[PDB]
């Protein structure tokens, strides 16, 4: 049963998981398994494949998007993710408008709109995929999911499913709440912190390191050890648009203090790097609020930079035996 | 109590070990602990130090350093490692003759003097440290050390270690045989499998990858899944020495088959390389000895490419119990 | 008015060349001007643009590419340059078969069949594009283009325009001869040498450099090198060239350079350089190619017989030698050349 | 024959240049001719040697740099530049105070002293070498130094010998004034330059690049460009410039460029470049800084005043600017300064 979609903000993450979604519905077309599907970790999470996917509600504020329908909506200047050449389905519906600030009280009549919206679409999940910043909007659309009984995933690093007392309430009602904060499918971080391990696990000293990134997307223009330097905003490459540059030196020292140099460059689909953990999270949402587990699934821990909890207090056990019983419920029911 | 340290085959790696040694050595009268020693990943094994070494013995056959003291035969041309610029000690001998092909066999004269040469210089551990190719020499040396009851440590790819029929000898002796094959304290192949492991943790697709090597050294001299090409020997080049330069591509494909690319350079001191491994193998190897644990030693493997036993039939908690019982019973006795 | 063109070899040059040309046509429809056309350095040459190409005439020896319809021989194994994805038409002939070195002689029936065929497709220009290692074909497939009246075109170090008495036939027949050895559209050799110009022209003191290629065609596997260490000469006593560091299968027609420069400037501390660079190594062909075969046609039409200097740019070894020849001796030929053709 | 040099701020470059002329000194007795002299152009300017410097003089505003002795105050934080293992000699004077704001005007008791200093420690060259964006320092070291017939170098992009009266005075006093702003030994622009250089003139099109580079010194932290981006003007349309990507604190006199070019070629298939550059940014200073004083000293020793034409391929912004002089232009005057000295 394919997962009832809802979309609060049309950027690029949804430009990517849209397409994304008609891509993989083709290559099963073409003679494609989903074992052989690339960049799928699970090809299926309580039951539901990568393809598995209806959008049936969207919110955005920009002008291109709003009162657009959706399929034009989602490849709308200022997106500048690439058009992945597959005939996309019009899903039949037009992009509603998007809370703005003064509208964040649940009493609000746009707050009135989105949560009658969620109900008649019958939606499943909302996904949250705003510019960062915005802790107003993250709170008040999850309300309005809430109220609406539809599970939330925010992917942003607003404070969600981390305010203690909000999570609290969408345990209460069977609600569940997936956050905070995606970390990319494969990003610059993880390749520097795993070369890092390498250095320290075999005894090399560092003496030095740093990291800087590149972009040309609406993110990258919005978001714009003692020897270790991050730059996370090097400069905005208005021609490298959806794509992210990274660069990484490690200086260590090995035996007899000679140097180990290492030079790195990552190029990535940047907003790929977000739907490739967005298809996880949405379908851990759906598989939990089908089978009535709402508050926080430790099957997303692997895939967010801040969970509820906080890493620390999560081994992979705790996300394979999440993954276990989330997918052995749906079996059973 | 220093390490009595035979060497067979006066290379790069013994003059990286040699000077390394002495360079730790300056850095404790300069005021450093051994804590913040760069390179170093057991300060300490049965309570030997990284410096707690003393050459006694060397055998070579190259005219440059076959009856030249060992101070001046280990920096002889054609050792291209680096001075790094510390003054050494003169340990009071001369580099003995090697064996020729010949001598294999115990009952010859040639292996008559290297035992009695390992016996007369009291060593407690021999370093075969030949060229890569040389399997009479490698079974020779370690029946000359065997014979001797000396400690005998393989850092080639030859089989000692890997003989059953050698090991069971060394086993029933109370004498340790520590082999085979150095892995290089940070090689091109731990990069760049530890960032292929990377990719599919995270569940990216693998359309192809390449590894090319570069080196100037005696060494490298002498050595010249389905979309991996590994190139071990890329080119020769002089100017380079005892350097070795990486390169690695990685290609894989993300969410919606989005290209992720990866261009890594790594250069290091290849025989640093060596150094920063063999310096824990002939720690095991003399504390090993003097506890009269015999055979082969599980505290060896996560430095070796071709351990007795063979890599599969080991956790690291057998390695790191290993090295916690031949620390404990020296501390003991 | 389109270059009737012969091809001695059908490989991934030609597939380049053929795709390219109709990728540049379809271009026109979408409706690109033709001085918008990216990798074009000259979008006419005497009137004959990228795209005014037909092929007449095509002689192979692999049994993939023999006697099998143009169209499908260009794209046939073990040729593995891209699909571009454009409708390439059929121009309707077959691959006929080659030379092989027994029929090297003019009286042979190859041979004889071979000048049949290009004085039947009243081609214009045979394209020789062989592996490398070839002398006896060079000459051969130069003669047979020779006694049928047909400019001749070598992209291979063979010498044939190099050889003083058949480029004196070929001058006194009113023939063009192209030659000899192309020099890629941006090649590893030239980026390697521009950046070693920089460090000697301002004074920076070479320590050491080194050159190294990885490719994955059936050139790259046939060469598996002096021509490149010449090129960066400049104290070279530290400069290394791997003209062929390792062959890897999924590069197929890509080529890879990486190169590294180590300088010493003020009171000798380091300048590094590190550089990767990626081509479509037959685009970089393609890209002279094109030059090339159109400075052959329009000088025929011209009857400007022997080698012409316009051709001089794009060749490691032209006739007559890089030293005879300065920018002005190429501009001259081509202004010459384009202006004659007008009147 | 030695150059009596004055120094307007002692940072990196003066770091770099002291040790520098002390580390080839060391390089002689050790036995290296001046020919093997890593980094040098032209080992000899009107008879005057990489290393024939006497330090006279030094004028600063930091206080660990003012009223410390020369030796000390070069290396003195935050000066970063490294250590490079010479025995430094003690040239037995102490940095005195410099001009702050207030005392731009030539009859405050600051500009009084200075121009005492200059006519008192016999200098021939005062090099100013502070910080870029210092208008009224730059018009006032240099007017300092006209008062007192000391030659004036500017390494930065103020305007000193562009500004054609104070030109004019230094012309008729008999004075060498040498400016504007020190073109890098190898500087990231010029190699960016090369590559797209390269890619256009062979006729590749340009799809898009980008140039960024990181430091650690004072001087990257101060400049924290558009001469940057017409340097690279080749449809630049798509080129971007971050001068100033980041400030890595470990890096410390060190620069490092990155670049990426991305071409189109035949048939549009991509040319890709990805290249690093790492230097000693301030031995990119002295490498150039050491032709600029021995061209201003020879010049006052011959009674060259003004601005010398020598100069202009170590400057950004010389007097009369580039398209007035070609490359004859700068011989002509470095060869009539080396035979005049002579006579
Ligand atoms: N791989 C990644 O892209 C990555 C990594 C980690 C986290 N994230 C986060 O994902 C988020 C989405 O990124 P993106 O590329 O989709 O962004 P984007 O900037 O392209 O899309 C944001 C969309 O939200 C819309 N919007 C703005 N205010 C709104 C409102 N009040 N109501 C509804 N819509 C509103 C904008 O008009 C736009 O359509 C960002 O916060 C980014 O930081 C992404
Ligand atoms: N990091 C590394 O260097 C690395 C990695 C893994 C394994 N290894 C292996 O380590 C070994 C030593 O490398 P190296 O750099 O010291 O080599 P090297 O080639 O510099 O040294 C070899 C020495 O052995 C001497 N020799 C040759 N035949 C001899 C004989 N019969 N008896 C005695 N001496 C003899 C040679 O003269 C020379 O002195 C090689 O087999 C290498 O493949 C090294
Ligand atoms: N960047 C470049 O691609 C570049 C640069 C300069 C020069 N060149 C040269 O151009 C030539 C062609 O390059 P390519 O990649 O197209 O090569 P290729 O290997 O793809 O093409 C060679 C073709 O010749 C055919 N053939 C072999 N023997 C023959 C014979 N006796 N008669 C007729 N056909 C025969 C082969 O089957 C194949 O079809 C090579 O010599 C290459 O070095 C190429
Ligand atoms: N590659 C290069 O280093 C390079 C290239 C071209 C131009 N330049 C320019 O040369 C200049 C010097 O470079 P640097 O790295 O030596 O700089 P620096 O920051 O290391 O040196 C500046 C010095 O000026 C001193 N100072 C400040 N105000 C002063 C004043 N009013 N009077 C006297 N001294 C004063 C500062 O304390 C410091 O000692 C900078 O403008 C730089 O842009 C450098
Ligand atoms: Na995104
Ligand atoms: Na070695
Ligand atoms: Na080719
Ligand atoms: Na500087």
């Amino acid at each position: 049963e394919s997962i009832r979609l809802a979309v609060a903000g049309v950027g690029n993450n949804i430009s990517a998981l849209f397409q994304g979604a008609e891509l993989y519905r083709k290559m099963s077309a073409e003679g494609v398994a989903e074992a052989d599907f690339p960049g799928i970790k699970r090809p299926r999470i309580g039951g539901i494949g990568v393809s598995d996917l209806t959008f049936v509600a969207a919110f955005d504020l920009h002008p291109n998007k709003v009162g657009v329908p959706f399929k034009d909506a989602v490849l709308a200047e200022p997106n500048n993710y690439p058009l992945l050449g597959v005939e996309l389905p019009d899903p039949g519906f037009s992009v509603d408008a998007g809370l703005t600030e003064e509208d964040a009280d649940p009493s609000s009549p746009a707050f009135r709109r989105i949560v009658e919206r969620l109900r008649e679409s019958k939606a499943e999940v909302l996904l949250y995929s705003l510019p960062t910043g915005l802790q107003w909007a993250a709170i008040a659309y999850a309300r309005a999911a809430l109220e609406a009984k539809v599970a939330f995933v925010n992917c942003t690093p607003e404070l969600v499913a981390r305010t203690p007392e909000l999570l609290e309430e969408f345990e209460k009602a069977g609600v569940p709440l997936i956050g905070d904060d995606l970390a990319s499918h494969l990003g610059t971080s993880v390749v520097h912190r795993a070369l890092l391990g390498l250095l320290s696990e075999r005894g090399l000293s560092l003496a030095s390191s740093y990291q800087l990134n590149l972009g040309g997307n609406e993110d990258f223009r919005n978001l714009r050890t003692s020897n270790v330097e991050v730059i996370p905003s090097a400069g905005y490459v208005a021609h490298l648009k959806d794509h992210k540059v990274a660069m990484l030196n490690i200086e260590g020292l090995g035996w007899a203090g000679t140097p180990v140099s290492i030079d790195l460059k990552l190029k990535v689909q940047d907003s790929s790097n977000a739907a490739g953990v967005i298809i996880d999270l949405i379908r851990i949402a759906a598989a939990a609020r089908r089978v009535g587990f709402g508050g926080f699934s430790a099957a997303a821990v692997k895939v967010l930079k801040s969970p509820a909890g906080g890493h620390p207090s999560y081994t992979s056990e705790d996300v394979a035996e999440a993954y276990r019983q989330l997918d052995a419920v749906t079996e059973a029911m």
